[PDB]
RNA sequence: GAUGGGGUUAGCGCAAGCGAAGCUCUUGAUCGAAGCCCCGGUAAACGGCGGCCGUAACUAUAACGGUCCUAAGGUAGCGA
């Protein structure tokens, strides 16, 4: 099962190259309560 | 042609010599323009239009950066 290498024709280091493409992104939690937190409509919504 | 330095000298002295005046060879003081230097301009005047090193999500490149040098570092376009 392939991954479409955003980098393409990988010549030198495969690991490093991959780590520098969308597959190993910087992933950020959308936490509640604080900063970058507010949701207009919740997961289940207002009742 | 300023001065200075001679040079033979009417001579005077008993004489080494001083060497009147004048004569006269020099010395170039001063006077003294253009140009040159110098200041600015001009490249459709003649001409000239850089190096070295480092750098970005594999690699590669380097928009970018450091530095040195220049009068300035080749712009548009074009380009084995
Ligand atoms: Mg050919």
């Amino acid at each position: 099962s392939r991954y479409q290498h955003t980098k393409g024709q990988i010549k030198d280091n495969a690991i490093e190259a991959l780590l520098h493409d969308p597959l190993f992104r910087q992933r950020v939690e959308k936490n509640k309560k604080g900063k970058g937190s507010y949701m207009r409509k919740g997961k289940h919504g207002n009742r």
